[PDB]
């Protein structure tokens, strides 16, 4: 689809039998998501934003559904005031800016 | 034009006669940049992301060249880690995602 940016990019994804809607965010490098349990051994990392940084648990090769489009890779989580689709899921679905 | 997000969409802006680089980014309601002097008068404000705050100067009214594209709107000047484009000047431009 054509998604125009007068609203919040706002789409659905259903992730670990868990849906909700994320922000698809040309903006971040990775995919941040709030709190939630995930498989797999995670290790620590911070990642910085507009007002500093925060402490996630990296998940590597987790399956994610955007929108309908399925994509496995990094995924993120910890205190983000939003969930956040990263470049590097937006890539798997093959998505592009057009203007 | 058409941009992948394999690498950080950045674009050649050009503001206040000054020449820089700038983030496409959809996650951003509005758009930052680092400091620097803009006609007129501004409003104190905060926005806030992953990490917490900052303070910005609000410049409403101000001419950018986003890729040769011109727009005119909120600007707002803090010490942000990065020039962020936000909705509020993609829109401007006909900007939309596409996957
Ligand atoms: C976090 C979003 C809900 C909103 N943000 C835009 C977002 O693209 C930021 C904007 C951004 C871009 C680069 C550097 C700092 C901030 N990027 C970001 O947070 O990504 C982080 C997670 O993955 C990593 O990728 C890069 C930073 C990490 S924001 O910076 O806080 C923001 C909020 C409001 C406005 N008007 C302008 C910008």
């Amino acid at each position: 689809p054509q998604i125009t940016l007068w609203k919040r990019p706002l789409v659905t994804i259903k992730i670990g039998g868990q849906l909700k809607e994320a922000l698809l965010d040309t903006g971040a490098d990775d995919t941040v998501l709030e709190e939630m349990n995930l498989p797999g051994r995670w290790k620590p990392k911070m990642i910085g934003g507009i007002g500093g940084f925060i402490k996630v648990r990296q998940y590597d090769q987790i399956l994610i559904e955007i929108c309908g489009h399925k994509a496995i890779g990094t995924v993120l989580v910890g205190p983000t005031p939003v969930n956040i689709i990263g470049r590097n899921l937006l890539t798997q679905i093959g998505c592009t800016l057009n203007f």
